[PDB]
């Protein structure tokens, strides 16, 4: 195989991350963009339909079970996982790929998954859902911490002088209980793009809004109607250009050291002197190509594993799609299935794996090799902005690193002698972990962004930054 024409082939990825607290309409919407996008055939529905017959009369809806396909989330009637939904047909720019990404907005699932899902997937799209209906936007902006400041906080600082720019898309949804009240929709607009320019530093060619209404599908592509007055762009349309404009990028693939983020793990029983375990991996750069050797590295101190890829398949995806086929080579950015061989040195039953998610895999350097830490003391390239309270020193942190948090100790603030971050400040700090045995896994590499989100143990965002491994 040629290998340098596989990664021609492969077409272009982007990645758009959904966002918005709970009962914004996330999964409605983006189930209903789905089916406007011919991905789920009519017989798929019906069959979806007639599970839902036990929803009549009631507040779901045939879009959102979609999304919510875990039987925990259809009881409990909201998101409480992150789905990836990677698309690829017809209706999108030639060569591409779209890959949607769904959040939980529940404070509780928000906090355990919807921060790291920035971090760890780093989109070049956000996308904000908002409900405007009455009440309940005004109930959503309590004060300077609420869910949705806390949101602007990371993506609005995240790589700040870096050379691609942002994409936010805010959608101003369930316009159709306000019957697209055009006098409303122009207050929350107003009011959003003054806190994004003033407070939050977005420039007008970073962001956009339109309003929509994800149940209906009004304004999502091509009584549903758009009022006369709107002369703005549809939904899937503005999509389309970013994936288009997207085109126009670099590919440093061939450059770039093999790194992979362990979404999930497991074991294949019964343990044996050799073992075989499942990983599902996001590729976070390079390539990887079955047969290569690897190594493990888990969040336990030390503790890295050698092994062989088996085999690789396509990730099991909300769409239907063949899990069957063996790939011959994953690329930046998918996600696979990675069947891991590895022989055992000792006794295998007192000696157990602890692959767990977020840990990393990268090519083997068994004996320019890849420079790997595993920091328990951790220096932080910061930046904080508003902050309702400075944060002294000694003080209980969560540090949030690709797909992990972890409670940190504040242990010295450098550069300065100070005792306390205080807003609007460029700083160097050093936090230290505090569970015992743990250790971060960083990679030291200029393909490698290493971005950090520091929260208080309240999960209140207080300053964004980068592991400062020089
Ligand atoms: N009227 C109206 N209701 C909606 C719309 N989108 C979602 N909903 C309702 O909002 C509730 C929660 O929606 P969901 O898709 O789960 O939003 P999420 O919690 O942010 O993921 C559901 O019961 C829907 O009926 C919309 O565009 N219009
Ligand atoms: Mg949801």
């Amino acid at each position: 195989i040629d290998i340098h024409s596989f990664i021609a082939t492969h077409p272009l990825n982007l990645t758009c991350l959904f966002l918005g607290d709970t009962n914004a309409g996330k999964s409605t919407l983006l189930g209903h963009l789905l089916y406007d996008l011919n991905e789920i055939s009519m017989s798929s529905m019906r069959e979806l339909q007639k599970k839902s017959s036990n929803l009549d009369p009631s507040s779901s809806n045939s879009f959102k079970v979609i999304l919510d396909n875990t039987k925990t989330e259809r009881e409990n009637g909201f998101s409480m996982f992150k789905k990836v939904i990677q698309v690829e047909n017809d209706l999108l720019p030639p060569s591409s790929t779209l890959t949607l990404i769904d959040t939980p907005g529940s404070i509780k699932y928000f906090n355990k998954e919807t921060l790291n899902s920035i971090l760890t997937f780093d989109p070049e799209v956000y996308v904000l859902v908002i409900d405007c209906n009455y009440d309940s936007w005004e109930k959503s902006l309590d004060g300077p911490n609420n869910q949705i400041y806390e949101i602007l906080k990371v993506i609005s600082y995240l790589n700040k002088n870096s050379a691609c720019k942002k994409h936010l898309i805010i959608l101003l949804n369930k316009a159709d209980l306000i019957s697209w009240d055009k006098h409303r929709l122009e207050m929350i607009q107003s009011e959003l793009n003054y806190v994004l320019k003033e407070n939050f530093q977005w420039t007008d060619a970073e962001f956009q809004f339109i309003p929509c209404s994800g149940l209906l599908g009004s304004n999502l592509n091509k009584i549903n109607y758009v009022p006369e007055w709107y002369e703005g762009p549809t939904f899937f349309s503005q999509l389309y250009l970013l994936v288009e404009h997207n085109m126009n990028k670099i590919e440093t693939t061939l450059e770039e050291p093999f790194v992979g983020t362990i979404l999930q793990s497991s074991v294949l029983q019964p343990i044996a002197e050799i073992n075989y375990v499942s990983l599902k991996v996001l590729i976070n750069s390079g390539y990887i190509q079955s047969g290569q050797t690897i190594e493990i590295h888990t969040q336990y101190e030390d503790f890295h594993y050698y092994g062989i890829v088996s085999r690789m398949k396509n990730s099991k995806q909300i769409l239907e799609t063949n899990t069957k086929n063996n790939i011959s080579v994953g690329l930046n950015p998918d996600i696979l299935e990675v069947l891991v061989k590895i022989h055992n040195t000792e006794d295998f039953t007192k000696k157990q794996f602890h692959i767990r998610k977020g840990d990393i895999i990268i090519h083997s350097r068994k004996t320019n090799t890849l420079k790997l830490l595993a920091l328990r003391l951790i220096k932080l390239s910061i930046q904080t902005h508003a902050l309702s309270d400075p944060v002294d020193l000694g003080s209980e942190l969560l540090l949030y690193h690709n797909l992990t948090h972890n409670a940190v100790k504040l242990v010295k603030i450098l550069g300065t002698n100070d005792i306390s971050i205080n807003p609007n400040q460029s700083l160097i700090v050093e936090v230290e972990i505090i569970e015992p045995d743990f250790a971060l896994n960083v990679i030291d590499s200029k393909y490698i962004t290493n971005n950090i989100v520091l929260t208080s143990i309240d999960h209140k965002v207080i300053a964004v930054g980068r592991i400062a491994c020089q």
